[PDB]
Parts: structure tokens; C-alpha cells; sequence
């Protein structure tokens, strides 16, 4: 089991860490959603498939930075909805194929009442996802540590 992100960094079998730099909305408001679709930027696989089937979970998420200070956080995990920052393992998603399949993860930032003005600075950790694999074969119980950064300040309108 591997990981690699879009631009093809990778983890490779038995874990390790990796930067995600994602392209953020650059105005949003009061009452609406900022959106980091992570599952369009980490895509993982099953390396043994024929014998193995793979257990995926995100173990916990981190909030950093203006994320943190400014913004009240939902993770949708395989399509449903958990607080970020997270306070209890995932369910599990299984990887059975050697085909690249996306990891299930976004998150949904919306801006707290007294946030206002720059709520994300430009290269500033945003987030730490850990993803948790393990199997029904072996006692492999391995972390993908996924560091992730903005790539562009965040206004909040006021
Ligand atoms: C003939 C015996 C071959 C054993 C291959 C084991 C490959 O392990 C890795 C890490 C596991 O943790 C993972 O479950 C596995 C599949 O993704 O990939």
C-alpha cells in the first residue's frame, strides 16, 4: 500500500509524510464554505490486491494557522461528516485494486463571526491529515502523515 499526491510525491509502502499545497478560494464569506477537496490531490493503492485487502481510515485531522483561528471545520470522510478537528477515528475505506483511487477526504471551513480580513495566509500549514492503513493479513498499522499548505491568502469579507 502507497500514496502519492497529484504532483507525484509519494509514501511509500510503511508510511512516512508528505506537503499538500492546495489552491484555495480566494474571498469567502460569512455564511458560506470553504472547500479543500483533498480528493482530488492524494490517490492511494493495494499492492498485494489478489491476497490482501486494505484498511483505510483517517486517523485524526489538525487544524493550523488562520484555519484554526478562524474558521469552524466539518471533514466529510467516504461522504460523511465529522468535526474538524477530528475527535475519533473514521470508519474504514477498503483499497482492493492496484489502481490509483482517490483518498475520500474534504474538508469544509466555515468563517467564525469574528473572522475577517486575511483568514489564511499565502504558504501557511492549514493542516495535518493522518491516514492510518492497516490490512487483514499481517499487523501492519502504518501513518501517512499528509502536511497540508495554502497556496493563497483567504479573504474574509467585513
Ligand atoms: C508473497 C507475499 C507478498 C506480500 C506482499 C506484502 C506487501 O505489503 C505492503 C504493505 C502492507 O501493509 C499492505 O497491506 C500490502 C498491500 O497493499 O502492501
Amino acid at each position: 500500500f502507497a500514496c502519492k499526491t497529484a504532483n507525484g510525491t509519494a509514501i511509500p509502502i510503511g508510511g512516512g509524510s508528505a506537503n499538500v499545497y492546495v489552491n484555495l478560494a480566494p474571498v469567502v464569506n460569512v455564511g458560506q464554505n470553504l472547500v479543500v477537496d483533498l480528493s482530488t490531490q492524494i490517490f492511494c493503492h493495494n499492492d498485494y490486491p489478489e491476497t490482501i485487502t486494505d484498511y483505510v481510515t483517517l486517523q485524526r485531522g489538525s487544524a493550523y494557522g488562520g484555519v484554526l483561528s478562524n474558521f469552524s471545520g466539518t471533514v466529510k470522510y467516504s461522504g460523511s461528516s465529522y468535526p474538524f478537528p477530528t475527535t475519533s477515528e473514521t470508519p474504514r475505506v477498503v483499497y482492493n485494486s492496484r489502481t490509483d483511487k482517490p483518498w475520500p477526504v474534504a474538508l469544509y471551513l466555515t468563517p467564525v463571526s469574528s473572522a475577517g480580513g486575511v483568514a489564511i495566509k499565502a504558504g501557511s500549514l492549514i493542516a495535518v491529515l493522518i491516514l492510518r492503513q492497516t490490512n487483514n493479513y499481517n499487523s501492519d498499522d502504518f501513518q501517512f502523515v499528509w502536511n497540508i499548505y495554502a497556496n493563497n491568502d483567504v479573504v474574509v469579507p467585513t
